[PDB]
């Protein structure tokens, strides 16, 4: 397991998200579904010029999986996935500029719900999760697990869990007071409100 420091700007963003009083936490789900949709758009487009990129799975979809025993909400997609370089280096570089712009916008009167306009909507996960685990598999790279409970660091390891084929699984370990996001009625409500027109099937699993 390798441990990395977030760039200072991203650590600062995460602290703001965790510390700021902001009741409209539900927007985290829209932001993660948006990311899934973007990743799905990417594999779809790439597959038009190289159909073999779908050898790792033809189905393009999003599953939402609540688990009350584990207190997790998992968002699974079959998008393009992220490479080790994406996880450690590339996406952080991009997130640095988006974060700066978002911070400045907040000072100017924007609110946390606008985070996705700055390309860093993922971090809104920390409105509801104490720990986020991201399992991801891109063609031509290995399956990795990224993980962070904030506090300025994240880890990456090669994942020896169940093989995903291709795509990304975001496992939200929910804060004790945010279990409403495990309720079918609540998730359905949020998806209808904010993600009604996403161009891939979203299946909300129910609990046993
Ligand atoms: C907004 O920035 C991103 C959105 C989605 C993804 C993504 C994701 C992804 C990321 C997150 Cl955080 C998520 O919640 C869902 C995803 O499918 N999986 O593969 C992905 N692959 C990439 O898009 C490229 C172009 C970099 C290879 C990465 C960055």
């Amino acid at each position: 397991v390798e441990t990395f420091a977030f760039q200072a700007e991203i650590a600062q963003l995460m602290s703001l998200i965790i510390n700021t009083f902001y009741s409209n936490k539900e927007i985290f789900l829209r932001e993660l579904i948006s990311n899934s949709s973007d990743a799905l758009d990417k594999i779809r487009y790439e597959s038009l010029t190289d159909p073999s990129k779908l050898d790792s799975g033809k189905e393009l979809h999003i599953n939402l999986i609540p688990n009350k025993q584990d207190r997790t909400l998992t968002i699974v997609d079959t998008g393009i996935g992220m490479t080790k370089a994406d996880l450690i280096n590339n996406l952080g570089t991009i997130a640095k500029s988006g974060t700066k712009a978002f911070m400045e916008a907040l000072q100017a009167g924007a609110d946390i719900s606008m985070i996705g306009q700055f390309g860093v909507g993922f971090y809104s996960a920390y409105l509801v999760a104490e720990k986020v685990t991201v399992i991801t598999k891109h063609n031509d790279d290995e399956q990795y697990a990224w993980e962070s409970s904030a506090g300025g660091s994240f880890t990456v390891r090669t994942d020896t869990g169940e093989p995903m084929g291709r795509g990304t699984k975001v496992i939200l370990h929910l804060k004790e007071d945010q279990t409403e996001y495990l309720e079918e009625r609540r998730i359905k409500e949020i998806v209808k409100k904010h993600s009604q027109f996403i161009g891939y099937p979203i299946t909300l699993f129910v609990e046993k």
